[PDB]
Formats: structure tokens, sequence, C-alpha cells
């Protein structure tokens, strides 16, 4: 740590707090989080690609670990505040969901999910790229209910195979983060905001109907479902996210497929219709 200069604390991450910071040599600027899982980290070094921020470096000292990352300006969750008085356009969002199904394509090829893709963990450039961020720190630490600082981690994003207890779920999890967050960019709003497990579970049976096993064999099986649950009925994407295309509803309502094995692969995804006239846009970033 010694050949850190630290600059400003950036926040509170899930595993400890995230701060941006100078290598007092190479005068690098980068972004230092300060948390089996040194060998499933180390792994992580060698899982690059453009769109998954950069493992520069892992330093484990005194028994405390230290990943340091390359460093971008700003989040997506950062940037969809800002941008809420007009949203932000079509073909940014189109080249964001892109990018970001690049980055699961790569990770995925290689067996590695993320596991807790949220806003806050996706960032960006000036350049108009996007990066997913703790690729692989829930594998490699596990994902808590709360952050090291009590901080409640979000739900919003979580597959409902994880909320209904599989103890084995997939890289189809992932997808399905990225549908949630697709149909937040579009809408302005999240589009499942629990505020606890069978909240979120609900607010996703409201929109999506409750699943069954006709359109997910093997679910009243799972370990968490209940006979019990209330039995709405799937409602149009129509209404879920105007004004969406019907390529981009097409596209969401398959990122959302209840059963994992059915949901679209994010290889998949690269090639539907709406990537046809995919663009990759400056967004405007006051830093
Ligand atoms: F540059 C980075 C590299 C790796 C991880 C995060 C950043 C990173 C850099 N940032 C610069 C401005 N905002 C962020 C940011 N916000 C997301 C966030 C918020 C609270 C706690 N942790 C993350 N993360």
């Amino acid at each position: 740590m010694e050949n850190f200069q630290k600059v400003e604390k950036i926040g509170e991450g899930t595993y400890g707090v995230v701060y941006k910071a100078r290598n007092k040599l190479t005068g690098e600027v980068v972004a230092l989080k300060k948390i089996t899982a040194i060998r499933e980290i180390s792994l992580l070094k060698e899982l690059n690609h453009p769109n998954i921020v950069k493992l520069l470096d892992v330093i484990h000292t005194e028994n405390k670990l230290y990943l340091v990352f390359e460093f971008l300006h700003q989040d997506l969750k950062k940037f969809m505040d800002a941008s809420a008085l007009t949203g932000i356009p079509l073909p940014l969002i189109k080249s964001y969901l892109f990018q970001l199904l690049q980055g699961l394509a790569f990770c995925h090829s290689h067996r590695v999910l993320h596991r807790d893709l949220k806003p806050q963990n996706l960032l960006i450039n000036t350049e108009g790229a996007i990066k997913l961020a703790d690729f692989g720190l829930a594998r490699a630490f596990g994902v808590p209910v709360r952050t090291y600082t009590h901080e409640v981690v979000t739900l919003w994003y979580r597959a409902p195979e994880i909320l209904l207890g599989c103890k084995y779920y997939s890289t189809a999890v992932d997808i399905w983060s990225l549908g949630c967050i697709f149909a937040e960019m579009v809408t302005r709003r999240a589009l499942f905001p629990g505020d606890s497990e069978i909240d979120q579970l609900f607010r996703i049976f409201r929109t999506l109907g409750t699943p069954d096993e006709v359109v997910w064999p093997g679910v009243t099986s799972m370990p968490d479902y209940k006979p019990s649950f209330p039995k709405w009925a799937r409602q149009d994407f129509s209404k879920v996210v105007p004004p969406l295309d019907e390529d981009g509803r097409s596209l969401l309502s398959q990122m959302l497929h209840y059963d994992p094995n059915k949901r679209i692969s994010a290889k998949a995804a690269l090639a539907h219709p709406f990537f046809q006239d995919v663009t990759k846009p400056v967004p405007h970033l006051r830093l």
C-alpha cells in the first residue's frame, strides 16, 4: 500500500471502501478496493476484455486484501440519475447494452459469472465505453445481505432462480440482471425495486406472471417455491417498457425468460435484430 496515495473516497462497495488513488511510482491513477479467495481472485487477472474493468493487481498484506483496478470516472447509476430529466438517448442505451453483452459473452465463455450486476458496477468513460466492474468477486468472497458498512445489498437485479433457492445457478443470472438494467435505462425507473426477498419475487411475478410448470418446467420443486404464492397474470411488454420498439421488447422478453435454460445467452443476444443499427455515440459527461 505504501506505493499508493489516496486522492478521494469513491464510495463504499460491497466488500470495502473504494478509493481513487495514485501510484506513487508510475503516477498511474487507479481505483483501490479495500476488502481459496486469493486463488479465485488471482485467476481474474487474466480475464481481460475491453468491457471488463481491468484488475491490475492484488495486494495481500497484514492479512488485509486490496484490489487495484483500472479507474473510470463515472458509474451508470450516477449517469442515469443525471440523465433523469430527458433520459439516455436510445442509440446510447443500445450501444451500452451491446458492449455489456460483449463483456458477458467473454466472461461466460470462460465460465466466469458476475452474479451481482447493477448500475453501480457498470462504469463509463468519455469515449462512449461502458465496462463491468467486480466481475468474479461474488464467487471469490460471496454475496452478503448487507455490505461491510451495513448498507443493504440490492435485490432489484436478482434472477428468480436465485430468489427461489437454486444452488447452482448459471450464466443466465447475469442476462436477467442486464435485462433489468436495460429496462431501467429505457423507462428511467427500476423495473423490480423489491425491498425484501418476497417483495422482489412478487414484483417479478406481478409483471411477468407467476411462473408455473408450463413456462418453467421444474419451478414448483425449487427449494423456496411455495404453492401458496399468489397467481398473477403476465403483463404485455408494451406496458412495461414504453416506448421501446418491437426489436428491443423482443430481446428484453428473451433476457427475462423465467426458465434459465431458455433465457437468451449473451452470444445469442449479440445477434438479435435489435443490434442491426447499433452505433457508438459519445455520452455527455461533466466530470
Ligand atoms: F473506477 C472504478 C474501478 C473499480 C470499481 C469502481 C470504480 C468507480 C469509480 N468511480 C468514479 C466515480 N464513481 C465511481 C464508481 N462508482 C461506483 C461505486 C460506488 C460506490 C462504491 N463502489 C463503486 N466506481
